[PDB]
């Protein structure tokens, strides 16, 4: 059985570096090119770069060529990837991919491994729930959980589609001028809470939570409230 | 009367420059902080930069800090985001809000503007119809990969099942892979590619993909969601 075993992602800072590796067993790593395919989270499948031993050929994405580096040991059947100037953007899973024999003149990616999750973040607000569908005149009540202790530095938004960002609900609780009082806020510390009493058309849209207290003032998710 | 206005936004190829413009009235531009705030394509909210023309200070999210650059021009009463080095991530709505005056602890954006719409995209291409579908057991699915360039049947298909590795399916178009089921079929030439699921099973419920097989970047389709 043809198997290939990618390792090395994890949890890294901005500008830091990662080494992918890719073991291959069940055939011979020579003669076969090996290929880096990426999935950001919620995206489709992007080509990174490509390697075949026995002909000495490496290639590139374009968008990598400077800062990624592809490479092999043949002893070990491993293939590698180095990543340098890591950014937020290069947060995905990361998979390699068998490609053609080097005898051969046909490139599918016919053998692929499990993934390995790499990401790149500073480490706040986990908004709930995600979506949720209400009818009218229903109450609703949306969570906002913070990572840290906020007081009660948290703010509220609404956005209908199409639309900018409205403010709600400032310092947790406070109701901001020409909202409606159908509206309440509450909690402090990490638990914080908006509650509709009663939902009206106007209502269907996407809620956020937001730290207010320092940079970079996190957004939570959002929760989108859809009608049933 | 306090209004913002957002312009400068466009469609750029990546690697290019936009100068956003936030146009602020009906209030003491100099005394409060102006921010800018964007939102990529169905997704949340996210803090840019800050400016503060009275206490002298500005703030960037570590994101953009040495892309991203904020001023103002007090004669004007608006603030400016030039962004330099864009990248397809960067496409996103971008508005700026005013959060709290120069002596205020708190943070929270209290007037927003429209937004302007910032693309990021070259404007080789790989489009896949329909982007998702509902079906039943049993049913036919019909996808459609659609190439802005000849091929010469140099397509394959790929299955990734939820979290999981993509697996080939069908390679130089027709070709079906060893071990792949039957029920499955590619065909199709030139520009134009398509594939049949004849009798859909609770194991085919995935994201498929069409490929360029040759030459790099091995572009791949957006994806067809398959679900029940």
């Amino acid at each position: 059985e043809v198997q290939l075993v990618e390792s090395g992602g994890g949890l890294v800072q901005p500008g830091g570096s990662l080494r992918l590796s890719c073991a291959a067993s069940g055939y011979s790593f020579t003669g076969y090119t090996m290929n880096w395919v990426r999935q950001a989270p919620g995206k489709g499948l992007e080509w990174v770069a490509l390697i075949n031993p026995y002909k000495g050929v490496s290639t590139y994405n374009q968008k990598f060529k400077d800062r990624f580096t592809i490479s092999v040991d043949k002893s070990k059947n491993t293939a590698y990837l180095q990543m340098n100037s890591l950014r937020a953007e290069d947060t995905a899973v990361y998979y390699c991919a068998r490609s053609g024999y080097y005898g051969d003149s046909d490139w599918y990616f016919d053998v692929w491994g499990q993934g390995t999750l790499v990401t790149v973040s500073s480490a706040q607000m986990t908004q709930s729930p995600s979506s949720l569908s209400a009818s009218v005149g229903d109450r609703v009540t949306i969570t906002c959980r913070a990572s840290q202790d906020l007081a009660t530095d948290v703010a509220w938004y609404q956005q209908k589609p199409g639309k900018a960002p409205k403010l709600l609900i400032y310092s947790a609780s406070f109701l901001y001028s020409g909202v409606p009082s159908r509206f309440s806020g509450s909690g402090s510390g990490t638990d914080f809470t908006l509650t509709i009493s009663s939902l009206q058309p106007e209502d269907f849209a996407t809620y956020y939570c937001q730290q207010s207290e320092p940079e970079p003032y996190t957004f939570g998710q959002g929760t989108k409230v859809e009608i049933k």
